């Protein structure tokens, strides 16, 4: 499946190279620009727990997920992984707990020490 493909062929995009955030680009975007910290970012996403017990998509809310990059409003792995994307790009991220909800989890939504998977599409980003 998609998460196993990410384990085996995905790029380690963490600074510490501890494989905590792995990425495959699944649809290439356009332009050279990727978002800077502080930029307003609009995405669609699907996500799941590696235990298969919970799934979440922006399309449920019928509308883009909007957030300010690097402003600690999402998990570390998103600040790291969305910053690497181009406008129009679809990527797959597989994320160890240290870059998500940690040992404590976000009980009981996110269990303790959960690995997470997302499919993210970067729709647009604007200057603060
Ligand atoms: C722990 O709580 C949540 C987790 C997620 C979705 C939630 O609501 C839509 C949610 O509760 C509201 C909270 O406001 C979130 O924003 C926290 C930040 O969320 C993120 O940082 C990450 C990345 C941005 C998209 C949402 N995502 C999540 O962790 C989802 C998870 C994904 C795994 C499967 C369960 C939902």
């Amino acid at each position: 499946g998609a998460p196993a493909t990410v384990t085996e062929q995905g790029e380690d995009i963490t600074s510490k190279k501890d494989r905590g955030v792995l990425k495959i680009v699944k649809r290439v975007g356009n332009g050279e620009e990727t978002p800077m910290i502080g930029d307003k970012v609009y995405v669609h996403y699907k996500g799941k727990l590696s235990n298969g017990k919970k799934f979440d998509s922006s399309h449920d809310r019928n509308e883009p997920f909007v957030f300010s990059l690097g402003k600690g409003q999402v998990i570390k792995a998103w600040d790291i992984g969305v910053a690497t994307m181009k406008k129009g790009e679809i990527a797959h991220l597989l994320i160890k707990p240290e870059y998500a909800y940690g040992s404590a989890g976000s009980l009981p939504k996110i269990p303790s020490n959960a690995t997470l998977f997302f499919e993210i599409e970067l729709l647009d980003f604007k200057g603060e």
